[PDB]
C-alpha cells in the first residue's frame, strides 16, 4: 500500500526526510537494475525510482553526478535512499526521479509505425533542448556517453525534453584514458567503433546528430548489429574517410572506396536544408570539426524557436528555452547575443 522511507534530498544539504509513496509498479528492467514508478503521498506527484546494487567499495558515480546537476532539460533527482532486496545481503541505491511520461523512442516509433514524420517543430524543440542539456553537462567536463532516443524523456503537453540515465556518464580529463565500449547500437561515433580510448565529449554530439537524422528520416541513419555494418553505413553517407581523418580517430584496414552521397539526397524531398546543414556539421569524422552543443543551439535550424510569435501545435506557449546561465554559456559567451532573443524574459 503506502511505502515510507527516509530519503536524502538530491540537491541541497544532507538532511534526510521521511518520504511516503503508493501505487508502486515496475516500468523498466535492465543491466543497471530495475526502475519503478510510484506516487508521492504528500504531493500526488509521480516519480520514477531507479534501483541499483550499491558497490560496497566506492561511492556511486551516477548519484554523485546527478547531485551536481540542475538544468531544465535534465531529469531531476528529487530524493535518494538505500534499501535491501535480493542479491545476497547487499545494499541497494534508489534514485528517486521526477517521472516523465514519454521518450523520443516511443514517440518516434508511433510516427514511423503510422508512416508519418515527426513534425519539424518538434524536431526543433526536442533537438534544441538536447543540445542545451549537453552544453550544460559538457561545461562540467561530464560526458553522457549513451545518448540515444530511449534516454530522451518527453512531456508531450509541454514539449519539454529531459535527458536521463547518467549510468554511463563520466568526467573526461585530457590524458586520462576511457573505455571505448560505451554507447549504444546506432549512435556510436566512428572513433568508438574504431576503439579509441582518447575520445572527447564530442561523441555525445555525434550521437545527437544520429537522433536528428533519425527524427528526419523516420529510421536510424546508421543501422547495423556489428561495428563493420555501422561503419559501412557511415561511409555510404560521409564517403571514405581520409588518412588524416582516420588518424584523428585511430591507428593501425582499407575500406570501401565509395564517394560521398550529397546530403540533400539522403533525406526526403520536403526536408528543410537548414536541418540537412546542421546534420552535416554534427556527423563529421574528425571529432573536433563537429559543432559544440552550444554552437548547435545557435544554429539557424533553430531560428524559428526564437521567433516571438511561435507557439506549440497544442496552442500552449513554448517551454523554457532561453534561461541560459553563465555556466551554460561558458564554452562561448558571445553566442548569448544569438541564443537569448530580445523578447525573452
Ligand atoms: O531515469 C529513468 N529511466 C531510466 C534510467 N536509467 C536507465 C534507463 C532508464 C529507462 C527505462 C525505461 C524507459 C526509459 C528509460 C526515468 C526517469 C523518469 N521518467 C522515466 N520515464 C519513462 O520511462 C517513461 C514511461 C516511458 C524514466
Amino acid at each position: 500500500k503506502v511505502t515510507t522511507v527516509v530519503a536524502t534530498p538530491g540537491q541541497g544539504p544532507d538532511r534526510p526526510q521521511e518520504v511516503s509513496y503508493t501505487d508502486t509498479k515496475v516500468i523498466g528492467n535492465g543491466s543497471f537494475g530495475v526502475v519503478y514508478q510510484a506516487k508521492l503521498c504528500d504531493s500526488g506527484e509521480l516519480v520514477a525510482i531507479k534501483k541499483v546494487l550499491q558497490d560496497k567499495r566506492f561511492k556511486n558515480r551516477e548519484l554523485q553526478i546527478m547531485r551536481k546537476l540542475d538544468h531544465c532539460n535534465i531529469v531531476r533527482l528529487r530524493y535518494f535512499f538505500y534499501s535491501s532486496g535480493e542479491k545476497k545481503d547487499e545494499v541497494y541505491l534508489n534514485l528517486v526521479l521526477d517521472y516523465v511520461p514519454e521518450t523520443v523512442y516511443r514517440v518516434a516509433r508511433h510516427y514511423s509505425r503510422a508512416k508519418q514524420t515527426l513534425p519539424v517543430i518538434y524536431v526543433k524543440l526536442y533537438m534544441y533542448q538536447l543540445f542545451r542539456s549537453l552544453a550544460y553537462i559538457h561545461s562540467f567536463g561530464i560526458c553522457h556517453r549513451d545518448i540515444k532516443p530511449q534516454n530522451l524523456l518527453l512531456d508531450p503537453d509541454t514539449a519539454v525534453l529531459k535527458l536521463c540515465d547518467f549510468g554511463s556518464a563520466k568526467q573526461l580529463v585530457r590524458g586520462e584514458p576511457n573505455v571505448s565500449y560505451i554507447c549504444s547500437r546506432y549512435y556510436r561515433a566512428p572513433e568508438l567503433i574504431f576503439g579509441a580510448t582518447d575520445y572527447t565529449s564530442s561523441i555525445d554530439v555525434w550521437s545527437a546528430g544520429c537522433v536528428l537524422a533519425e527524427l528526419l528520416l523516420g529510421q536510424p541513419i546508421f543501422p547495423g548489429d556489428s561495428g563493420v555494418d555501422q561503419l559501412v553505413e557511415i561511409i555510404k553517407v560521409l564517403g571514405t574517410p581520409t588518412r588524416e581523418q582516420i588518424r584523428e580517430m585511430n591507428p593501425n584496414f582499407k575500406f570501401p572506396q565509395i564517394k560521398a552521397h550529397p546530403w540533400t539526397k539522403v533525406f526526403r524531398p520536403r526536408t528543410p536544408p537548414e536541418a540537412i546543414a546542421l546534420c552535416s556539421r554534427l556527423l563529421e569524422y574528425t571529432p573536433t570539426a563537429r559543432l559544440t552543443p552550444l554552437e548547435a543551439c545557435a544554429h539557424s535550424f533553430f531560428d524559428e524557436l526564437r521567433d516571438p510569435n511561435v507557439k506549440l501545435p497544442n496552442g500552449r506557449d513554448t517551454p523554457a528555452l532561453f534561461n541560459f546561465t553563465t555556466q551554460e554559456l561558458s564554452s562561448n559567451p558571445p553566442l548569448a547575443t544569438i541564443l537569448i532573443p530580445p523578447h525573452a524574459r
